[PDB]
């Protein structure tokens, strides 16, 4: 990417879960970047990267471009242009950084990691259900 | 349904999506009922019948037993049992029946045709994402 600009990098809370392994509820760096691809005639590439400061090999990485969008907004039903998609997901992530034991409903970051392969999600859980308002899946490594 | 008990029989503001053809706010009346299926080993059954006062072929027809439950409960990460499901439904069409063109977030019921058979779904519509909190599948008729 050129020219690359970084939106968002903060710690979140997220709900890691494994499989065989206890979920655990760990404070992961987010950094999302977005860009322009020189080598795909200047197609914009949305970046989301996730690490942890106390494992280097804790990574984790999501990148869509505008024709990645395309097909993601019909999955997610998102209702608004590739432009406008990164500060939804930060709104959301700040209610994950926000949220209390106490309230309710209460909103949730969710990393399921499973073979090389892993699903990050934010969810909204009222009195019947887990309601997921965000649903992006993430590749392992840089 | 031998010892059926309708629970909820009323018309409910829909949206309506065909394939060719645009997209409208109908009014449909939706019938719920629980009982058991003596076709089907005396299995509890929820049984929900979409139909128009002004169409006399408009109709659409789903069927859930409690053994369909478990994959649907799974998949649409339902958190209470079969039995309190129904009354979870007919809170999300209250909603929808109470619902107004300039609310945010609106709760909205959505039926989108298909090559023939639909999908019956109930969202809440915000700034950017349409949240489903239920979506079903009907089969055209009674």
């Amino acid at each position: 990417l050129s020219t690359a600009t970084t939106l968002f990098w903060r710690p979140v809370p997220v709900h890691v879960k494994q499989q065989d392994r206890e979920d655990v509820l760990e404070e992961l760096t987010f950094r999302i970047l977005t860009g322009v691809a020189k080598q795909n005639h200047n197609l914009r590439i949305l970046r989301i990267h996730i690490s942890s400061d106390s494992d280097l090999f804790f990574l984790h990485t999501l990148e869509v471009s505008e024709e990645d969008f395309q097909s993601l907004k019909n999955d997610e039903g998102i209702l608004v242009d590739f432009a406008s998609f990164p500060g939804k997901i930060i709104s959301l992530l700040e209610k994950c950084i926000l949220a209390q034991p106490g309230d309710s409903p209460r909103f949730q970051a969710v990393l399921t990691i499973r073979g090389g392969e892993s699903v990050f999600k934010i969810v909204e859980i009222n009195d019947w259900k887990q309601l997921p308002h965000i649903t992006l899946a993430f590749r392992p490594g840089n």
